[PDB]
C-alpha cells in the first residue's frame, strides 16, 4: 500500500538516513566474504540494510509503517549484536538510529491509504 | 505533553507488564550479578524504572528524548551481552512492542 506513514518513512526518514555521512556501511547488505567474516551469518540470522529497505519503500512492499520500522530496527540491532562494543560501526549505527527515532517521533499518528 | 502521556500510559504500561520485562524494570545490578566489567563497557546505564520515574517527575521536554532512553536501554543490552544470551531475545521482543506502540503515538 501507499500510506501517509510509509510516505513519511520514505520522504523524511530514509531521505535523511540514506545521505548521512555514516550511512555508507548500511547502504547494502553486509558482505561477509568481502569483510572476511565467516561467522557473520552464523550469528546474524536476518540480515537487513538500508538498500533493501529503500527498494522496499520504492516498490510498495510494505503494508504497514510498523513493518518498515521493524526492518530499520533489525538493521541496527544486528550491528549491535555482532560487533564489539568499542567498534566504530556501533557509534555510526547509534548516530543513525538516533535520527531514526527523532524522525519517528513526528510520524503521522494514524495509518491510512491514499485513494 | 500529549506524546509524553502516551509514552507513559500506553507504551510503558504495555512493556512493563510483559513476561520478559522483569530484568528491565530496574538498573542492572552489576554487584548482585557479579559483573565487574558491566560499567566499564556500558557508560550510560538505562532501564524502564528510571524512564518511568523521569516520566512521573516531568523530566522530559520532548517525546523524542524519552524514546532515546528506551533505545539506550535496548542498545546497552545488545552491546554488552553475548548474541546467544536469552536476555538479548527478551530485549528484541520488548523492542518490537515499543516500536509498534510508538507508531501510533500522537503526531503533534
Ligand atoms: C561486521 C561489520 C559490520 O557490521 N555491521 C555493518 C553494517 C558492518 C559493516 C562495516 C563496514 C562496511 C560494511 C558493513
Ligand atoms: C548483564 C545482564 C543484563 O544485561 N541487560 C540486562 C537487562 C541484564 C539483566 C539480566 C538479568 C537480570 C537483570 C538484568
Amino acid at each position: 500500500r501507499v500510506t501517509n506513514q510509509l510516505q513519511y518513512l520514505h520522504k523524511v526518514v530514509m531521505k535523511a538516513l540514506w545521505k548521512h555521512q555514516f550511512a555508507w556501511p548500511f547502504r547494502q547488505p553486509v558482505d561477509a566474504v568481502k569483510l572476511g567474516l565467516p561467522d557473520y551469518h552464523k550469528i546474524i540470522k536476518q540480515p537487513m540494510d538500508m538498500g533493501t529497505i529503500k527498494r522496499r519503500l520504492e516498490n510498495n512492499y510494505y503494508w504497514a509503517a510498523s513493518e518498515c520500522m521493524q526492518d530499520f530496527n533489525t538493521m541496527f540491532t544486528n550491528c549491535y549484536i555482532y560487533n564489539k562494543p568499542t567498534d566504530d560501526i556501533v557509534l555510526m549505527a547509534q548516530t543513525l538510529e538516533k535520527i531514526f527515532l527523532q524522525k519517528v517521533a513526528s510520524m503521522p499518528q494514524e495509518e491510512q491509504e491514499l485513494v
